[PDB]
């Protein structure tokens, strides 16, 4: 009955906004999730704890100078409709591996037990501008079975999708992640869900949910909160419901067919985007 | 004499584009300069060249199945100007290290002394989302003394911007590697110019220049650079007076890195709402 996903997608694009507020909607409808933040950024986790950021995996290693001393109440946190929250963190900018505390937060999970038997979902919010290390690991290790990608029309989102999707492509035969969406998040340009509709087409997958551009999300934000506790009755708190909802009654999980460079040109010229 | 600088910041926040532009500039007023572009997405000297895409030292050195039986005739090519082009390249996405195209075609032009005694500059065009494994070579090996940084009024922008100026700090005591500027690249937003000339004078650098937003731009790229395309366009004169003061700079500080918290502060006071 558990189902691990992950939330991939170019630095910017809408992954903790989207996960939050859909996993604050899961919860609202009593599914027992844990977000785990894959992201160096280290803030997948702040709106639903309503923190500046939470301690990391790798920030609590190195104050006890050992992952082993740890514990999981050193590293995960309750939050909103009862989400446990975890931040990998990451190495300070220039050392080793960006994504090195990724693999270290979830080993350290793994053998403590933190996917407990009542967990109905696994959430990781990992950062896709290069899918690699850490942040190649809840594909290569099998540890999400479930990837949804979010973008939106511009050619840098799109093309990270694409990458991703690679990623999955090489890993097909070593377990069970596919692909199983798009989630396009507003820039409020025109024709951008045809444009992510026609890009799902044309790699194997669909467009699972359009999330609309709102400011609602910023006044939430600035408050350290999600839509769905901020403002439950806001059209955009029904958009996460339904984008939450999708993806528990979402059966397509395929292996994609990614498109080459060309081919994501080809995309954004015919959605006016780009100039022949 | 020769001078190395670095050009950092986020995907997509234009530094293939100003890159291009400000070295073409260097080669008009008889600079000798090089440009290594250091990004996955293999684009970053598809201009000078007149090229779709530049064949990349990871392609050769798989093509001709070691580094050893590479060349530095099929890896370096001569565009705009006289300016040197070389394109690291990446692996596929998934698979290794995402930055170790940088480390392979940087040791290669090294031992090929593809640094020669004409040359005034060199330009590394690095991926700044992560500062780490090739994308970090550069100020961890001590390979860029000068760094510049593209970025915007957007968050992950001034985020990746601080991020690299940590990187700099850490390698400090290691070799002479110090940031030079940033360069702004508008995305049209009020204020922007404002809030860029903060986040410098909060880390102790400068905003070097303003790029404005240019439709000019996407008429040149539709496959050379502005200062190819149309020389007398008011654009070309931004990517000149840019030019002029990387020259001109001495500027070159440790920066002192913003808290989270800071990065906040400075976009809560000029950032505007949608
Ligand atoms: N649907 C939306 N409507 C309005 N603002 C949004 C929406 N989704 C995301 N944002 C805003 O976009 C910015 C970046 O989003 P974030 O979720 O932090 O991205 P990522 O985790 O992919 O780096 C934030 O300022 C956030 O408030
Ligand atoms: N000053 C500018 N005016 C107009 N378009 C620009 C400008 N700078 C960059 N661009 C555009 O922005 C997009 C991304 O720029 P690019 O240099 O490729 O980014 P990066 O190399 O940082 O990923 C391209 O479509 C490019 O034409
Ligand atoms: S594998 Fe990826 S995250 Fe790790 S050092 Fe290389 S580029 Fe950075
Ligand atoms: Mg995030
Ligand atoms: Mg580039």
């Amino acid at each position: 009955a558990l189902r691990q996903c992950a939330i991939y997608g170019k630095g910017g694009i809408g992954k903790s906004t989207t996960t939050q507020n859909l996993v604050a909607a899961l919860a609202e409808a009593g599914k027992k999730v844990m977000i785990v933040g894959c992201d160096p950024k280290a803030d997948s986790t702040r709106l639903i704890l309503h923190s500046k950021a939470q301690g990391t995996v790798m920030e609590m290693a190195a104050s006890a100078g050992s992952v082993e001393d740890l514990e999981l109440e050193d590293v995960l946190q309750i939050g909103f409709g009862g989400v446990k929250c975890v931040e990998s963190g990451g190495p300070e900018p220039g050392v080793g591996c960006a994504g090195r505390g990724v693999i270290t937060a979830i080993n350290f999970l793994e053998e403590e037990g933190a996917y407990s038997d009542d967990l109905d979902f696994v959430f990781y919010d990992v950062l896709g501008d290069v899918v690699c290390g850490g942040f190649a690991m809840p594909i290569r290790e099998n540890k999400a079975q479930e990837i949804y990608i979010v973008c939106s029309g511009e050619m840098m989102a799109m093309y990270a999708a694409n990458n991703i999707a690679k990623g999955i492509v090489k890993y097909a035969h070593s377990g069970s992640v596919r692909l199983g969406g798009l989630i396009c998040n507003s820039r409020k340009t025109d024709r951008e869900d045809e444009l992510i509709m026609a890009l799902a087409a044309k790699i194997g997958t669909q467009m699972i949910h359009f999330v609309p551009r709102d400011n609602v999300v910023q006044h939430a934000e600035i408050r350290r909160m999600t839509v769905i506790e901020y403002d439950p009755k806001a059209g955009q708190a029904d958009e996460y419901r339904a984008l939450a909802r999708k993806i528990v009654d979402n059966k397509l999980l395929v292996i994609p067919n990614p498109a080459s460079m060309e081919e994501l040109e080809e995309l954004l010229m015919e959605f006016g985007i780009m100039e022949v």
